């Protein structure tokens, strides 16, 4: 879900 954040 951090990466989600992240990348998005
Ligand atoms: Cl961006």
């Amino acid at each position: 879900p951090x990466a989600a954040i992240i990348a998005a």
